[PDB]
């Protein structure tokens, strides 16, 4: 009886990411018999179907069948979704990997509340979130709260394989088909599907290559736009499913071309998107969606229908460059986490503030009298909006790639009147990080994290790395956790975790006159200088010798640990029964990151 | 009569570097009868000196002599002062060159006060300022100031030859020394040398291109020789007490700052031991007095031996900065208008602080250093009206800097949270171009904006920077002016079109568009501009058919004019026979317009 069939559709793949996904497939903690691996060659020109059958020789729960080519991974997807015979399919590209713990965490997960989509947390290389909002917490009547638990519609989910045969949902295989996965997941939820999100793991690690062109062209880009949104209309048939798919994808397809989209494209190429935008808006979408969106799409979705470009042009001149960037107001360690105060604003580039103008008894968009004397009076009137805003810490782990938001902050964001009638927002935040929390599999505690921010208001949304101008460096020693935070090359704030990019003995100092030497005993006991210990620590290591002078003699490896207790963190070197006479050049070693601090002991 | 005898010593100098050197000695607007070429080559293993003499076959007042190598140039400006025969003589190195007017307004001002040196403005490649207090207003009596007239103490000065050869003032000859100009300007002041100090026009253009006092032992045996020769040799207190204080504060006191995080340990201990032993033996207690409060405490600790707690201050220290953001940017009438602000930062993030404590304004330093200090060294209360907020400009091409004047600005210390204070600044000014073109090339040339910050200690000159897309353009009396924010992210003023098209940034009103078929002339309206005066720029603009792929263009002539508030481009269409759509664009002081533009023909 097997849980877990894998679908792979292969084309040419690249052999270094096939031997990856081979082997996080193979360390899944389910056992090997209850899944299957269906392969599907696409016609591989090169060796790719060879390789997979020199797999499949050790490995008998893997079936290999090639086809002839077909262009995309639609019809391989379909032909292994027959061949497959588990509980649940997951569709992963052949260039991808997936976590440990996934097959089993998913099963139990969607077996014990009868889930037909499983839609787990899913990774990606680049970027400070994914899914932030649907990969929040989890949920297992995740379609009570309608369509929108499907996003992010990648095809990197767990579905049940008898509710997509009971129903038919294949894959677009008639012609080529951009967003084939939101046709999928949306034939999947307009069938009744029981969705779940599972947000406590990553499931899925969704990688960028590089070599990830089909769309490009303005034409075959909106006639897959039309397609797309026709399919919604048609077949989408309760109301509130249907006004969110339209109204995410007319806002972040159609209008997410009005605005800095506008900069960067040759005029030649905005008339043929931005005719194809117009009547799109006025064929297939309705007026009542603009009505609930932020102030600044509906002047875009306005403007769009005048056909008025050059206004649209001018004003993304003016949005450009409007950001939140968070500097670091203090951290610290205190007991068992790490403490952050964060401040921001909104600004141009982190540079002069960005101003609303008060008029009367309105918060107004400043903006040139030629397009105010064009727009709805309400239109750029934020007075309603201005309570919206978030300001929440995120981490993201720089091996796994995993993004989480920090939970537990406290923020608050102010409409500040800095000179004349001119506002300023600002923000203040202050969060703790608790680095067990992020931590799910042993790779885990070995890890560098990046610190970032999530800011949104009045329609804008700036996500980035959280910055600081003093220099910062600072270390702790809590419960068996080696811990650093600092400012990195780039100015951003990194906390290394486990030493795997900095050495905590090196970032602490020694008190070098402080050092003692128990000759009876063989050890050398090395305290650390400014260090916060909290709990007790014992990280074993080693030390290596070497007499001053003789520059060429061969290194003498000895014992060592790195010991925190009492609130204070020392290393002791044991010198076992080598024999010594001299002055000797010390080197720690712990968790494999040497110091530098010139120590020299005298035997 | 000889007025100007100019010294050149020359060892395998770079020949790309000599004819420009050369050209812009020929370029002078001074008589060339009235000038002499003095290069004495110090044995050059290049061929050089041949090179040398080619270039005295033509210029008769040219003479050039070869010694034995002497290792640096001192011995080979020696020797040519003694065989020179003008009046002043100007030290030109072989790599520098001198502006064209130079020869004329410096002998003029030193002959019309009777000048012993005349300290002109001096021009360097980098930075934002050279000379900044010296080099504000001319001054014919400058050495009324003290010693401090002569700084910043380059050879390349005006001297009067006989004042040299009354006072026996000559480089020293021996083995390689240090600031051999210091020694060379103050022996000059020593023996009360009448000098002015040239600052209306920029005369010496110092290169910098692609060594002694490289190793730390004799670095500070060059230190401490020159400590001991202001101490043996000036004799009024006032200048004493100014070079005095002037060295250690740069040479002595300025490697205990970042200096300590950008070098070696093993370095560190021998300047700083040299640093104690010289601030001990030389450097009289009284000196730190005239220090403000942050060198005070370097000071301190130095005599202290404290170097642990100069490290933990230079990283505490590190990046404090004051950018300055562009608040607004407009023209009126002849002259563009800014207004900046700016606060003290670490790397222009967050906000630089001071505590107070009862009465006090307090350096925020960690308890075990100011434990070590004297409560008064880091108490900044009687320094809190002490900063300065100034604007500048720097020309790209003569790479000379000015202070724009007229500024007003004015610097709070503000409570932000708490008791803790940041200092924010504010200023507004205006920039009247005509300030700083005096020479023909400085009217086609794009010019850099600055602002200079000091307080607390600290000096921030910066360029000045804006984050939100900016460009206007203006048509002011025969000059086409486009402020604008650079690639960098800094702001630009491009004057005659040098970088950007000012057709292609004004905009242009592709309905209003005239084509007058009777005298064959295609007005082109410019939308965006600001126009005061009048205005009229010679140009051409080309022509192409919309539907051939390759067609040889037809050039024709345009005219850039501006008039009652409005511009416009006028293009001549001459006595060719045109039919259908033709490509049309413009060529105004050599910038061509994207506008796309087409005309129906
Ligand atoms: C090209 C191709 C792919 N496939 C399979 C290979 C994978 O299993 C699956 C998905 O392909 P991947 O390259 O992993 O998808 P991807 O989403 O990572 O790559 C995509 O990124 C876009 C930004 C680029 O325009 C393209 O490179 C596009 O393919 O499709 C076929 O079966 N047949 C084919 O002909
Ligand atoms: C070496 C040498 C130079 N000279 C001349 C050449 C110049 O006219 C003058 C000074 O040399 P310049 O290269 O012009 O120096 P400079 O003052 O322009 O720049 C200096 O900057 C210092 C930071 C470097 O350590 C020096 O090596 C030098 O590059 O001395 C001699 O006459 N004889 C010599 O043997
Ligand atoms: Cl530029
Ligand atoms: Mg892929
Ligand atoms: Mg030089
Ligand atoms: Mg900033």
């Amino acid at each position: 009886d097997i849980k877990i069939s894998v679908v792979v559709p292969t084309y040419n793949t690249e052999l270094e990411g096939l031997k990856n996904l081979m082997a996080s497939i193979d360390k899944q903690t389910m056992n090997p018999d209850e899944y299957e691996l269906v392969f599907v060659d696409d016609g591989s020109t090169t060796d790719t179907y060879e390789r997979l059958q020199e797999f499949a020789e050790t490995r008998p729960n893997m079936t290999v069948k090639q086809i002839e080519n077909s262009g995309w991974g639609s019809r391989p997807r379909n032909i292994a979704t027959k061949m497959a015979k588990g509980e649940y399919i997951l569709y992963l590209d052949h260039d991808d990997t997936v976590f440990p713990e996934t097959f089993e965490r998913v099963y139990n997960f969607g077996k014990e509340n009868n889930l037909d989509v499983v839609s787990g947390k899913e990774v990606r290389t680049n970027g400070w979130s994914w899914g932030w909002k649907q990969f929040s917490e989890n949920n297992p009547h995740a379609e009570e709260m309608g369509i929108e638990c499907l996003l992010p519609m990648t095809p990197h989910k767990f579905y049940k394989r008898e509710f997509l045969l009971e129903n038919d949902i294949t894959f677009d295989d008639g012609a080529r088909v951009l967003w084939e996965a939101v046709y999928f997941n949306s034939k999947a939820f307009i069938h009744g599907a029981k969705v779940g999100i599972l947000a406590d793991y990553p499931t899925y690690y969704w990688i960028a290559t590089g070599a990830n062109s089909f769309g490009r062209d303005p034409h075959e880009k909106w006639n897959q736009i039309n397609k797309l949104f026709n399919f919604f209309k048609d077949n989408i048939k309760e109301q509130r499913d249907l006004d969110f798919m339209l109204t995410h994808w007319y806002r972040s397809r159609v209008l997410g071309i009005l605005g800095q989209w506008l900069l960067k494209n040759n005029n030649e190429r905005i008339d043929i998107e931005f005719n194809y935008a117009k009547k799109l808006a006025e064929e297939l979408i309705p007026a009542y969606i603009s009505e609930n969106l932020d102030k600044n799409n509906q002047v875009k979705d306005y403007l769009l229908r005048q056909g008025d470009l050059d206004s649209l042009k001018k004003l993304a001149q003016i949005d450009a460059g409007i950001t939140a960037l968070s500097y670091v107001e203090d951290a610290y360690f205190k007991e068992d986490k790490l403490f952050f105060k964060t401040s921001t604003k909104m600004t141009y580039e982190d540079k002069e503030d960005f101003f609303i103008e008060k008029t009367a008894d309105r918060m107004e968009r400043i903006l040139p009298e030629e397009i105010k004397s064009k727009l709805p009076k309400e239109f750029f009137d934020y007075s309603d909006d201005l309570a919206e805003f978030t300001y929440e810490p995120s981490i993201k782990g720089r091996n796994s790639r995993a993004t989480w938001k920090i939970d537990g902050s406290t923020s608050n964001v102010e409409v500040v009147n800095k000179k004349a009638n001119l506002y300023k927002i600002e923000g203040e935040m202050s969060f703790s990080v608790q680095i067990n929390d992020y931590i799910l599999d042993a790779a885990d505690k070995k890890q560098p994290w990046d610190i970032a921010t999530r800011f949104t208001g009045l329609g804008y949304t700036s996500h980035r790395a959280l910055t600081i101008g003093k220099i910062l460096i600072k270390t702790a020693l809590i419960n068996n956790k080696t811990m650093i935070v600092y400012k990195n090359a780039s100015g951003l704030i990194s906390l290394d975790v486990g030493s795997s990019v900095r050495s905590i003995v090196e970032d602490s100092g020694v008190k070098r006159e402080q050092i003692l030497i128990d000759k009876t005993s063989g050890k050398v006991t090395i305290p650390l200088n400014e260090i916060h210990v909290f709990g007790e620590s014992l990280i074993e290591g080693n030390a290596e010798l070497k007499p001053v002078g003789i520059s060429d003699a061969d290194p003498i490896n000895v014992k060592a640990k790195l010991i925190g207790e009492a609130n204070k963190a020392r290393v002791e070197v044991l010198l076992g029964d080598e024999k010594l006479s001299g002055e000797y050049h010390l080197v720690t070693n712990i968790q494999g990151k040497k110091d530098k601090q010139q120590i020299k002991i005298t035997l």
